[PDB]
Parts: structure tokens; sequence; C-alpha cells
């Protein structure tokens, strides 16, 4: 349900994730630094608080508050309750993040004030809720 | 739109597909022997004649009708309006075919009276309804 | 040891194997037109009348003679007579083939004149010469 | 040419690489715990010291060295991708390349898992063509 790959720090290359989507909760993948400051939130929520199929990016210093959410379009949340698997891919580019999930470019996050890269650490999370079908971890990748 | 493979007479193996979903149509995969009749056709309803979402499989002799319709669930449709990459495979088995897409199996059919193997050739078909994002084929291919 | 798939007439995109190489014998890889002319041939050679670990491309008229042969370096023969998985892709590009390895490319190659494509058959063909281990074929694949 | 994933502490999954061979020197790949001990190294020597297209599995804290067959070390000058894997089984690590087995290799006295750092190291000599690290991974 948590796993993390920590890196050499990296300031271009990607990240990558494979699992088997779960049909409630959802699942999060945390890009931090040392500081362990949320550099990235790729917070793709299933069914969770009343929400379905929604994708959120965000960021924020470690004892710190979310900035503003972004919420693009595009994220292959499976219909009907079904569920799949998804490969998902945070390129560090000089500009921000690029986001892609399934070898579509999903979003452009440019980096937030105070917490660009080097990364450090790539963290995946599924959280519960009562699900029929949990997520299934299957990889964590760094790209060079 | 219209593509296929023709293959020597296949009794085993699987026949795979990569494309990338359409928001609106249909996408179907037929797989034919050497008279021309249709072993299988799988027959992913994306929005196709007030249907949304519907899987359908199904086997008929060349000139012939549609026998009784199969509705699997669990194959991979998009919520939200939104197009990715599916992956789809047939297996062709000793009893029947096997059809999985991302990896995951969704459901086995029995070879249907006087039409069993050889497959001697796999189409893929993608038939539009006034679709904004219209299907996009990446790949065919035989595997041995 | 010999395979083939037909596909619809490609100007565009490319064509691919996957095989498990033999430790002695030829692979070889033949697109044909519909007139049979083979537009290339991409013949790896293990261990084949004389010569080892040698690749040559050529093309020919159904008819006629051959053409100037071109042995490009870089195909990942094995050493020491062992074998691997080998993954090889032929691009039909605007105004050649350009044939790749595993991923890395290994020569680009004009159309001869009078064999530009359509190219309507990819064929792979093994032949023994006291392997070993034989080559296994696993997969062929058009790209669209 | 080196780069490490450090991963919570596996005691089965696999681990991977995917990377550019070079013409000569070795690339390694180091599984390492906490304390440093080497679990497994996988020593893929091209050109390395008198050696040619050797491989040599080992671990430390030497100890008998293994040198299986089968890694996909290319002919003549040249380089290609290469895939390997390694799973963490209990009985011990299995490795492959480029999708075929090449030998199991039981855990030795005092280093078992848990795995929490996969390395790679590209060790140059005099190469024309140098190692590329393509990717590193954890399969769960
Ligand atoms: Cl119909």
């Amino acid at each position: 349900p948590i796993q993390s790959i920590k890196v050499d720090p990296m300031k271009s290359g990607g990240l990558g994730v494979v699992y088997r989507s779960p049909d409630k909760g959802r699942v999060s993948l945390y890009l931090y630094n040392d500081g362990e400051d949320i550099l990235l939130v790729v917070d793709a929520r299933f069914d969770w608080r009343g929400e379905q199929n929604v994708l959120v990016l965000n960021s924020k210093f470690a004892g710190g508050e979310w900035g503003p959410e972004v919420r693009p379009e595009g994220f292959p949340f499976p219909c009907c309750g079904y569920v799949t698997t998804i490969t998902v891919r945070v390129e560090i580019g000089a500009d921000g993040f690029t986001l892609s999930a399934n070898g579509i470019e999903i979003v452009k996050y440019p980096y937030r004030d105070g917490l660009p890269p080097p990364v450090t650490k790539f963290q995946y999370v599924f959280q519960d809720q009562g699900a029929s079908e949990t997520a299934q971890l299957e990889s964590l990748s760094a790209y060079y």
C-alpha cells in the first residue's frame, strides 16, 4: 500500500509507476526533496470524500499548507467501477513536471515557489475507501 | 480506420493490438478463418447506437447471423469522455479464446459450434459516431 | 522456422520482430511488395557459410539479380556462442528504411530505384547450420 | 555513471536495470542492505583488466565467485541495450537478462535480504562507446 524509492538528487529524467487501480480510494504519488517538502503530489481520486475520478495536482513545504489544487482532464479513470493497469510517468523538466499516463501527456505543472527539484524521493500511497478491489503496486522506476 | 494482418493458420499463440481509444464510435477486432467466418469479434462500444462503454463478443459464419452476445465486464473504457492507450490481447487456447486488456484477463470464450481455429486473419475496425477524438491504431501483433 | 504477416499496403510506420537468436545459422527478415520483389532483406548471420556475426542488407526484383550489398556494424550478435532475445525494427520512412535492433538505430537505407514501398508482407526465416540452440520466433508486428 | 535507488527493505519482488552497454570497462550491479553489505554484485566485465566478456557474481560484508554463462555480451566492437532483472526469491537471487534466466544464487550466510539498495556502476577502461544508464526499477 506504501512504497518509496529514494534517488540520488534528480534534476532531469523521469519517475514512473505501474499499478492496478482500485475501484475506491485514492492513489497518491509524492515527489519529495530532503527537506521532505512535497514538490508535487499526483493524487488520483477513484472515489474519495464524495469525489469520483478526480485527478488533483499540488505542492507544499514540509510543515506547511496546500497550494491551490490543479485538476487536469484526461487521466484514464476506468468507467463503471472497473479496474485496470495504469502506467504513470512524471518528467522532471527544466520548466516544471510533465505528467503522462499510458504514454499520453496529461498536464505540464510549473515548479512552485521555493519547491523546485532535485527530487530525492518518489512515493506511492494507496488509501482505501472500503473498495471491493484494492490497488496493487507493480513497479516503481527512475528514468535517467 | 481499417487495418489487418494475415497469418499462416494459427491454432495457438496470440493476437494483440494497441490503439488510442476514441471518445465515440466503436473499435471492433475480428478474427477470421480461411472461409471468412468470424470466429470472434471483440466489439468495444465507446458510444454506439445509444450505448456507452459496452463490450460485445460474438461469432457468426460469413453470410450468416450473429449468435448469442456475451457482454463481459472489466474492459477498461475511460470515464468522462476521456481517451487512453488500450492494449488488447487474444490468446488462442485449446477450448476457446482468452481476451485480456492491459494485461488483465477479461473473459474466456469457448469456440462456437463449427467456428474453431485456425485463425488466419486479425483485423482492426474503428467506426466513428461523430467522435471528437477518433481512434488511432498503433500496432497489430502476432505472438507465437 | 518460417513465419510471415501480410499487412495492407504499407507506406508508413514500421515492422517488428522479436526472437530468441540461434547459436549458428542465419535469421533473415524479408520485406516484399505485391509483385514479390524483395524491397529489403535484413540478413543476420550468426554462423553462416564461412561468416560469423555479419549483417547483410539488400534489395532485388522478383526476377533480377541482387544489388550492392550493405554490411552495417552494430548488430547485437552475442559473443561466445550465446543466445539472447533480439528485438528488431524496420521503419518505413519517406526516403528509405531505418533499421534498429534493441532500440538502437543500426543503419538508414535509401530505397533502391524501382523498389520503393508499399510493403505488403514481412517475413522471418531461420535457416539452421547445426546449431545447438536454434532460433525461436516470438512475435511479428506492424506499427502504424 | 553511478546511480542508486534505495527502496523500503525488500524480501520479495525484483530489481531491474536497463542500460546501453559499453565496449570496454565493466558495469557492476550491487545489492546492498542498510550497513552497505554486498548481498550480491552482478559484475558484467565487457573489457576489464585482461578479461573480456565475463560475468561474475559474488557477495561480501570476498568469497567464492560464480561465473555463469549466457550473459548477452555483444560480439565485435558492439554495444546494445541490455535489460537485467534480479528476483529476490526465498532461496536466493535469480538473475536474468533480456528475458532469459542466467542463474540462481542462494543467499550466503550472514547475507540475507532485505535489500535496501540497488546500484549501477559503470567503470570505464578506454571505451569508444561508454555505458548509458536508462532506468532503474523496483518490482513489488
Ligand atoms: Cl454488425
